[PDB]
C-alpha cells in the first residue's frame, strides 16, 4: 500500500499504515509534493514541498 503499485524507495501512500521504525523517518508522497511522516501509526503530511519534485532515499531523508 506504500503507493497502491509503483510506489517508490523514498514515497509512501498517505493515510496509510507504517511501521514503527518508520516513526523516525521520513517520505516524500508519491505525488512529489508534499513530505509524510509516520505518525500514530499512519502517514500523514508534515511538509508541503509545493511542486512535485521530491525525492528522497531508502532511508527516509525524503526532500524537496
Amino acid at each position: 500500500d506504500t503507493c497502491g503499485g509503483g510506489y517508490g524507495v523514498d514515497q509512501r501512500r498517505t493515510n496509510s499504515p507504517c511501521q514503527a521504525s518508520n516513526g523516525d523517518r521520513h517520505f516524500c508522497g508519491c505525488d512529489r509534493t508534499g513530505i509524510v511522516e509516520c505518525k500514530g501509526g499512519k502517514w500523514t503530511e508534515i511538509q508541503d514541498c509545493g511542486g512535485a519534485s521530491c525525492r528522497g532515499v531508502s532511508q527516509g531523508g525524503a526532500r524537496c
